[PDB]
């Protein structure tokens, strides 16, 4: 039963509850573990969650973002858990083995996959908010030819849950606070035909006893306002100053925020030897609670957004290319075709399986042969034909035009390593 968790769904710049018909805001926290699968998933574990969400509902969140869920694994009892609450989820669709590498952007089948397993695992629930389709890509100005690859990710994630059976759940961008890109960020995600359904800023320029003025929080406001899709601060919480006041939340709930921005989430529930915790898992698997937690608690319970209904509410250019300054071209790659990279694993004479050596093979083939086909340039806007294969097809690919250019016709692939094996399928889309 989801009946205390209506889905949310976005009209203009602004969430609604779809039964009510008010106005949502996001009181929320990121809500995710650590080691010291790589991620752990607290959602897919029923102790975890069930022990957790008596202290999210003392707090008096509605939202928790998570940045990463196992797939394969079940998540009914803690969604259904948090659904009893009023508990809606922000869920993240990479996790750090599986995302765009800003270092190295690709949009292809491994990373689409990945998006897909996630959005068939947690479309089901009532109470899934919304999907990331990044988190903090582009990051600065040496980076920022990563962006088309996010938003070719946004398009194709929406399309994959358009096409699905599954309620339309909107699939949007978590982006960091850097002063040269910010502006051009926002821009970016919103402009020509493939758009975000909302923006997440990771916000943290109020740090203690500040104010709506100072901190910056007015200004970002002002940037903001007339933004065409929703906004918030997907992470807040400046620890400079402890215990952590979180007057922050003052202002942004206060009627001069709340016309703009659609609330925030704190950062975060865990203390992971970070100080961001508000509280601490001891050594017996219990939950202490930190200094932090009466000040957020208190801060969520005395905020009340003024919001408008839905029914009375009912009443852009790209930024253009700068050498280092904005280098995302508007084109993007294309959608990644599993089809016709599983096709490569079919005829391809010489293959390699996946298992540093990635650097040096490429390195070596591409010297050799032409790696045009596999290249993928976010700042010219230029995709070749197989760039949206795995790292794994498009190293075979090079591989197999080098065993075709020798033409020996012996099953001798011309990489002497022992993930490379002669293809059998090849000899028989
Ligand atoms: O796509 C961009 C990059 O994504 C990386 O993975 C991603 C990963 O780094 C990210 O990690 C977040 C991480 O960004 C977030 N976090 C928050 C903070 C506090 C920052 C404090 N702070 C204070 C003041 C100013 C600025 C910053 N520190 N870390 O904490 C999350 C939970 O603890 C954690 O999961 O989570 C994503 C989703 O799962 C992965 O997609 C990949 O590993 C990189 O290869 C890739 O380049």
């Amino acid at each position: 039963s989801f009946e205390k968790t209506p889905a949310i769904k976005i009209v203009g710049n602004k969430f609604f509850d779809s039964e009510s018909g008010e106005q949502f805001f996001i009181k929320g926290i990121a809500y995710q573990l650590q080691r010291s699968t790589s991620y752990i998933d607290a959602l897919a574990d029923p102790k975890i969650c069930l022990r957790d969400i008596p202290f999210l509902k003392m707090l008096g969140v509605n939202t928790l973002r998570v940045y990463a869920i196992d797939p394969t694994k079940s998540h009914d009892i803690c969604m259904e858990a948090l659904s009893a609450e009023g508990m809606y989820v922000l869920l993240d669709l990479s996790e750090p083995d599986i995302s765009i590498n800003r270092e190295n952007p690709s949009w292809d089948v491994h990373i689409f996959e990945r998006y897909k397993s996630v959005i068939d695992a947690m479309s089901s629930f009532p109470n899934l908010l919304g999907y990331f389709a990044g988190n903090e890509v582009t990051n600065d100005h040496t980076n920022t030819f990563a962006s088309p690859f996010v938003k070719a990710a946004i398009r194709d994630a929406k399309e994959y849950i358009s096409h699905s059976n599954h309620r339309k759940i909107p699939v949007g961008y978590s982006t960091n606070d850097d002063a040269m890109t910010r502006d051009n960020l926002a821009r970016y995600f919103v402009c020509g035909d493939v758009k975000a359904d909302f923006y997440g800023i990771n916000m943290y320029e109020w740090c203690g006893y500040s104010t709506y003025g100072t901190s910056g929080y007015r200004e970002r406001t002002k940037e903001f306002e007339g933004y065409p899709i929703p906004v918030f601060f997907s992470e807040f919480g400046c620890n400079l100053v402890r215990p952590r006041p979180f007057t922050e939340v003052s202002a942004l709930y206060g009627n001069k925020m709340s016309s703009v921005w659609s609330g925030g989430l704190a950062y975060m529930y865990f203390e992971e030897e970070n100080e961001y915790g508000v509280v601490k898992i001891n050594d017996n698997d219990g939950v202490d609670i930190l200094p932090d937690f009466k000040n957020l608690k208190k801060e969520f319970a005395k905020a009340d957004p003024k919001g408008i209904t839905e029914e009375e509410y009912l009443t852009v250019e790209c930024p253009h290319i700068a050498v280092g300054v904005w280098e995302a071209n508007e084109k993007l790659p294309e959608t990644p075709d599993r089809s016709k990279c599983a096709c490569l694993d079919e005829i391809l004479p010489c293959e390699i399986v996946p298992f540093g050596k990635y650097e040096e093979y490429f390195s070596y083939l591409c010297s050799k042969v032409d790696c045009s086909d596999i290249l993928a340039n976010g700042k010219t806007g230029e995709y070749g034909e197989f760039s949206d294969c795995s790292v794994e097809q498009k190293l075979s690919l090079q591989l197999s035009k080098l065993y075709c250019k020798i033409g020996a016709n012996d099953r001798h692939c011309p990489l002497n390593d022992k993930n490379v094996y002669f293809n059998l399928e090849s000899l028989q889309c």
